[PDB]
């Protein structure tokens, strides 16, 4: 028993975290085999960086200084070939994710983590994540039997205290550019499908309260999560939903009949897994990968 | 800016878990240098568990009953040694991946990240605090006990809690690494009920402090308190009580601030009485007390 909002055992990347300095600039970088990436930010990014040479980019792996023996951008991330393939490099993938999906963000500081947590992908495409200066570079990743799917790359922080990044091609995940300018994240919404994951992770954990005998249509209630500013739930949303709804005998339907009732009357003073708030955060995997204990 | 509930980086911790079986039982052993530590319940069946004798149980045991698994490799145990509720187990290998480390014992109130464990393996880390009732809010189902709570401050590792139970009521129990239970209770089966739980007050305020950090005011009024009529009102909505030390540890946050312990005491008491109005502290709709005053300060 119990919910805790759990991000994925962090080792396998913190192998990876390095500390990249050029001019002034000190932040994180991804060494994964012999080459380093981080926000090409550290440095017109053509202009800028075909005046740079190898020896301008200083990379540090711990108490071991790595020489950079090549440079190359592929949109906002910048890859410093270095002499030393890294011996701790995981099986990795890059992917890029969808709005709603979460991924474990592995803070850093000076090439060094500092702390793990569990973030989402939010459908303004921005993280509510924790970052203080000196994190840009700092990387978003799942685990998957025993690969690290990268999904995410630190770039800046935007005027609401809400996050932008990148995917670890250099694209930017929502409307946003890497440059000292007037940006703001667009009004978000509630990732729908997360937070029926996580009313049925509370009927696993004991409380129904909120369960009710009443049924929906799939429009019925996007009409109904719309006035909400809930994102529409789909057909594939409720076909990812089926596990849960068969493990707990409640209909995705049936448990929107439940969310459309929660979002019209409130919680009436009570809680959902100790929350106040309807959780968003917590995908329908993560809420099977908890309550059934898969490993890594 | 952000807050975040925060764990630590769990790299350390998970070069650490091994797999531990007896019997029928498997669980999770804490490998440091040349031993294993894990819970001793792992020599019981059910058919013990109400009453083990421990010692009884532990004399009939030889080494090669304790099947140890490191990854793929299997460890050899050449000796074993029971220290309160903790088996230690000694194997005929160090661990290459032991970090710099130590065993604290924690008080209620704090925090410390939690390496969730099934056959040796990590699925999971999440942020913990020991509750005042001496128990945790974890997430573990069978299988986890041995699972670690630890804090990584200066890359030291300070393990603090070896899981063992879960509660009738979905609480977790669990000991140090010297075996020695937090709070009132047993590794039997006998009738164990966690006591009423409370609030970790220095905690909230120091959430509080953290939302002012972060530009939320809006709670924050004219008023201040006595320590005296703060755990006055404190007691009434099941809040622990405001030490001293506690107003001495906020001290830095205050001065940061700009706001006096006394003054953001007199917050947390409108907050209790008036709730929080549709709004939300730090994108929470409750008061959050699973922050230390040193976890706001380090994140901040
Ligand atoms: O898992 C246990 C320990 C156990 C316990 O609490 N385990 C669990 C821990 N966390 C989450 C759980 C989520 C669901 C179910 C069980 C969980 C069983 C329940 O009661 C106690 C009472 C005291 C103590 Cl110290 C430990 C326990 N065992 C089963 C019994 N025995 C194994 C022998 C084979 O039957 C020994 C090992």
């Amino acid at each position: 028993s119990g919910f805790r909002k759990m991000a994925f055992p962090s080792g396998k990347v913190e192998g990876c975290m390095v500390q990249v300095t050029c001019g002034t600039t000190t932040l994180n970088g991804l060494w994964l085999d012999d080459v380093v990436y981080c926000p090409r930010h550290v440095i017109n990014y053509e202009d800028l960086l075909i005046r740079k040479s190898n020896h301008n980019f200083l990379v540090q792996a711990g108490n071991v200084q790595l020489r950079v023996i090549g440079h190359s951008m592929q949109n906002c991330v910048l890859k410093l070939k270095v002499d030393t393939a890294n011996p701790k490099t995981p099986k990795y993938k890059f992917v890029r994710i969808q709005p709603g999906q979460t991924f474990s963000v592995l803070a850093c500081y000076n090439g060094s983590p500092s702390g793990v947590y569990q973030c989402a992908m939010r459908p303004n495409f921005t993280i509510k994540g924790s970052f203080l200066n000196g994190s840009c570079g700092s990387v978003g990743f799942n685990i998957d039997y025993d690969c690290v799917s990268f999904c995410y790359m630190h770039h800046m922080e935007l005027p609401t205290g809400v996050h932008a990044g990148t995917d670890l091609e250099g694209n930017f995940y929502g409307p946003f550019v890497d440059r000292q300018t007037a940006q703001a994240a667009g009004t978000d919404t509630t990732i729908t499908v997360n937070v029926l994951a996580w009313l049925y992770a509370a009927v696993i954990n004991g409380d129904r309260w909120f369960l009710n005998r009443f049924t929906t249509t799939l429009n019925d209630f996007n009409l109904v999560a719309m006035k909400y500013n809930y994102e529409p739930l789909t057909q594939d949303h409720v076909d990812i939903l089926g596990p849960l709804s068969a493990q707990t005998g409640i209909a995705v339907l049936d448990m929107c009949a439940s969310l459309k009732e929660l979002l019209q009357n409130g919680m009436n003073g009570r809680t959902i897994l100790g929350s106040a708030l309807l959780e968003d955060e917590f995908t329908p995997f993560d809420v099977v990968r908890q309550c059934s204990g898969v490993t890594f």
